[PDB]
């Protein structure tokens, strides 16, 4: 019956047609003629992709349950989705720079540099997802889209069509996946997590080479090259690559499965923590914002923190969240895309080094006792830890993220039926719980409720988060 807000929990939520949201624009990307879409937000402005799929049924429902689950800088983000008589609609962030494949065939070769960045978010992501006990069984460049054409751009992995929960008490089986990348294991037909670590040892395998490890004339040939798992680093072609980056292709492409390395340890792997040491620069002012924006969050009510994270999660761009996606980075020490209570610790002990305080001003203990508050109160669906749309919703400036229009989207999607108010019965089904407590509709009640009538209309829901 707990009330423990989640992005996910926002994507079914509507009950208004996808065309009275969004307004289409032009096809976007590189594949079968109008399956994607770029659309407008009707009332905020913000662009975003459509898939349409004209209606196979039950599978779509298990990607969007799954999507739903993962909140990660490296993982695609789905904003809505939409089913009529005739079409179903996947409205997501968009990613303007195309598939990784597209860059690969476009040049020889990435340099060593250049793979390392690129790996190490995938691995950040599969990392992420591994924890979250979800394997994603399509690994390949098709499926990493570049968030835009600067030559900086984050990877997002994509298409979870054929991605699936994992237990260890059971094996999975399904022969499934892409004849260049698929796991000899998931061919045997009794397989782990580790499928998609060999996966993504391919992809580097390619980045470096520009070549597959394993090739033939067909999908039957490359399968059976697959299955015997032999590769090798031909020469000249691997001349110039570094041991480092061999080592962690062999740990990756590692046959047996039990001594293949984990998606953490390859993440934590000498070539992904050492290829640079570039710090991400992050101003004093911008942090101290920050933590003050964290820190004063404590002891807000369930329709104000569902609001804020709604805002938050499904209305902001990544332009307009650039400084906190940095500060993010900056304090994501094992840079796993989560923030732990240990990480939040050297955060607050790194704004006092920059700001020129003095740590044993404070006692011992004091920054553990202040990240304990911080935690129960950020800690938007109680995992503990604080996952990147917790961190930006909290840590924005909250001027700039309730913008009239943010408003307007946020009190019409918890206004299902748009009558005007917000009920109690509302708030509990954007939470997917089945009845808000009556104490908890109380405490909104008493700060937000102005004339009384044990709802919240617009006039009231905009004073609640302004005030
Ligand atoms: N959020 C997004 N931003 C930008 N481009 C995207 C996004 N999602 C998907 N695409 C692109 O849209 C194209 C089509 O993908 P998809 O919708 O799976 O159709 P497809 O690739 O033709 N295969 P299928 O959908 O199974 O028929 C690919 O180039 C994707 O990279
Ligand atoms: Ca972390
Ligand atoms: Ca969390
Ligand atoms: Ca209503
Ligand atoms: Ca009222």
């Amino acid at each position: 019956d707990h009330l423990h807000a989640t992005p996910g929990m926002f994507v079914q939520h509507s009950t208004a047609i996808f065309s009275d949201r969004y307004k289409g624009q032009r096809v976007l990307g590189k594949g079968s003629f109008g399956e994607v879409i770029l659309c407008k937000d009707k009332i905020t402005g913000q662009e975003c992709a459509v898939k349409v799929i004209s209606k196979d049924k039950e599978s779509l429902l298990r990607e969007v349950q799954l999507l739903k689950q993962l909140d990660h800088p490296n993982i695609m983000k789905l904003y809505e989705f939409f089913e009529d008589k005739g079409y179903f609609y996947l409205v997501g962030e968009v990613y303007t720079g195309g598939e990784l494949f597209d860059e690969i065939i476009s040049r020889k070769r990435f340099s060593e540099v250049d793979a390392a960045r690129i790996i190490r978010q995938v691995l950040s992501g599969i990392t992420y997802m591994h924890k979250n006990k979800i394997v994603h069984r399509d690994l390949k460049p098709e499926n990493l889209l570049l968030e835009s054409k600067s030559k900086d751009a984050n990877i997002r992995i994509i298409d979870f069509g054929l991605s699936t929960h994992f237990e260890a008490s059971k094996k999975m089986k399904d022969k499934i996946g892409t004849a260049y990348y698929i796991a000899p294991e998931v061919l045997h037909g009794t397989y782990d997590e580790k499928c998609d670590v060999w996966s993504t040892g391919v992809i580097l395998y390619i980045l470096l080479s520009g070549c597959p490890p394993f090739n033939g004339a067909n999908e039957y040939d490359i399968l059976k090259k697959v299955e015997k798992g032999k590769y090798t680093f031909e020469l000249p072609q691997w001349k110039k690559v570094s041991e480092s980056a061999k080592d962690l292709i062999r740990k990756m492409l590692t046959y047996v499965p039990s001594m293949r390395i984990s998606a953490r340890d390859a993440l934590d792997h000498e070539w992904i923590q050492t290829y640079t040491k570039e710090q991400i620069s992050v101003d004093v002012p911008s942090l101290d914002n920050a933590i003050l924006n964290i820190r004063q969050f404590q002891g807000t009510q369930k329709l104000a923190q569902a609001a804020l994270l709604y805002m938050g999660s499904k209305l902001t761009s990544q332009d307009e969240t650039k400084e906190l996606t940095a500060i993010f980075h900056k304090m994501d020490k094992n840079g796993d895309g989560q923030l732990d209570r240990a990480e939040l610790i050297e955060g607050y002990k790194e704004l006092m080094r920059m700001k020129g305080q003095d740590a044993s001003m404070l006692d011992a203990s004091a920054v553990e006792h202040e990240v304990d508050q911080v935690l129960d109160a950020v800690d938007f669906d109680k995992n503990g830890y604080i996952e990147y749309s917790e961190f930006v919703t909290v840590a924005m400036d909250r001027k700039t993220l309730l913008s009239r229009e943010r408003l307007e989207r946020a009190f019409r999607m918890f206004d299902s039926d748009n009558s005007g108010k917000i009920s109690s019965t509302e708030l509990a089904t954007i939470f997917g719980v089945s009845d808000v407590d009556s104490e908890t509709w109380k405490s909104v009640l008493s700060e937000v409720d102005k004339n009384n009538d044990g709802e919240v209309d617009f006039d009231e829901f905009q004073q609640m988060l302004l005030k």
